[PDB]
């Protein structure tokens, strides 16, 4: 087997309908690598489908400091297994969580710096004409004197001849929702927005009903903490129900409030 030849099992540090993710040593480099090992899933199915755009996304994409980087990926004992980057911070998912746990928070500055990095990211998967299309809390990765990854690629798809599999619905921009896949990259856009709303300590996202039709609207949900007018001006057009009027990657990544 070459999992167990190649690699020794520290650590499980994910689980679900996926299967499990585990932080691992490679014995022949000695450094830690997250590896996910899944049921091979039935051919022709969603599964399969998200799993091939994972692997053909490596293929364009290559290497960025902002997203997870790709080592190998293969197949055996009907299980499939992705060798990638361990991010030793976890996900912004799991230090949102924590900050609760111990009441700490992401001051207004890390907020920015969370906007910019991941933007950095974005800006370089739309610019080899893909897009994530899954871009959450939970998809972003954290090594720390920190560094913002962008993980979990299985719904990445080309901007020119889209495909798509819908991310999180909490983070569905409505045009998507309404089959308009005429400009995807400003999906991603509308959902990082939402992704740093989270991190500014927002209650839990809506996953439809009224609220969630009030946020396509164009309406940010109640942050606790202070955020300057502008910053929060920033969020509020990356929102924005026309997708036209959001800002690209890279019209993010040289915004004002932004630098640096
Ligand atoms: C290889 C799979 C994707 N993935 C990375 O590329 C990837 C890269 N880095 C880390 N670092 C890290 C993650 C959690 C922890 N925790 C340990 C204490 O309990 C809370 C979780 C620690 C480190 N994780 C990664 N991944 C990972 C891990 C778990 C779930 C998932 C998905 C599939 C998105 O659900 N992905
Ligand atoms: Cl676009």
């Amino acid at each position: 087997s070459r999992y167990t030849t190649e690699f020794h099992e520290l650590e499980k540090i994910g689980s679900g309908e996926f299967g499990s993710v585990f932080k691992c040593v490679k014995r022949l480099d000695g450094c830690i690598y997250a590896i996910k090992r899944s049921k091979k899933p039935l051919a022709g199915s969603v599964d399969e489908q998200n799993a091939l755009r994972e692997v053909y996304a490596h293929a364009v994409l290559g290497q960025h400091s902002h997203v997870v980087r790709y080592f190998s990926a293969w197949a055996e004992d009907d299980h499939m297994l992705i060798q990638n980057e361990y991010c030793n911070g976890g996900s912004l998912a799991d230090a949102i969580s924590e900050n609760y746990r111990i009441m700490s928070y992401f001051k207004e500055a890390e907020l920015k710096d969370l906007l910019l990095q991941v933007g950095r990211g974005l800006r370089y998967i739309h610019s080899m004409s893909l897009v994530h299309m899954d871009i959450k809390p939970s998809n972003i990765f954290i090594s720390r004197k920190v560094m913002f990854k962008i993980g979990d690629l299985g719904h990445v798809t080309r901007i020119s001849s889209p495909q798509v599999e819908e991310g999180d619905s909490r983070f569905l921009a409505n045009e998507v929702l309404q089959e308009n896949y005429t400009h995807l990259p400003k999906a991603d856009i509308f959902a990082l927005a939402l992704t740093v709303v989270c991190a500014a300590g927002a209650e839990p996202l809506p996953r439809n009903g009224d609220q969630w039709h009030e946020i396509r609207q164009g309406r940010l949900p109640r942050i606790p903490q202070v955020l300057s007018q502008e910053f929060t001006e920033l969020l509020k057009v990356m929102i924005h129900p026309d997708p036209e009027r959001r800002p690209s990657a890279m019209a993010l990544v040289k915004h004002s409030v932004l630098l640096s």
